[PDB]
């Protein structure tokens, strides 16, 4: 259950910037090489949205309680509440939009590093439940391989 609960969002940002080049064009077939969550490493996915932005790795407490989220991969740009396209620095403390999992959207956030790169979204087939996990925000180019 608590799978599709951490990738449980659904709806595009606005003004997010379709990626004019990416490595992997939208459609293609890759395979996830970072361990966000479990089930994700080593998972084949596919490409289902690609876009040029700024990806922070975030730590929050959740709006509900419990315990701090550490280190976070990832949140962007268009996530963050009334940034706007200036990049944001280590150390700031910003409100997210994002709502990737309960507890995330309106949560104060502090920005822990940020990274000018292409961002994926993605379907996968979780390897511990054999599960379709649909449009998973985010990952990063550099967290998928060429499948």
């Amino acid at each position: 259950h608590e799978e599709m609960d951490h990738s449980g969002s659904a709806d595009v940002p606005e003004g997010l910037q379709e990626s004019k080049n990416p490595k992997y064009k939208v459609g293609s077939q890759v395979i996830i090489n970072t361990s966000h969550m479990k089930g994700m490493k080593g998972a084949e996915a596919t490409v289902t949205g690609a876009y040029d932005t700024t990806a922070y790795v975030v730590s929050y407490t959740p709006t509900n309680g419990g315990q701090r989220v550490d280190h976070h991969k990832w949140v962007i740009q268009e996530e963050i509440k009334d940034a706007g396209d200036k990049t944001l620095q280590p150390g700031d403390q910003v409100i997210l939009e994002a709502s990737h999992m309960k507890g995330m959207k309106g949560a104060t956030a502090e920005i822990d590093s940020a990274e000018k790169t292409t961002v994926y979204m993605v379907d996968y087939t979780s390897t511990t439940s054999g599960e379709k996990v649909k449009n998973h925000k985010w990952v990063t180019e550099d967290e998928l391989s060429a499948k």
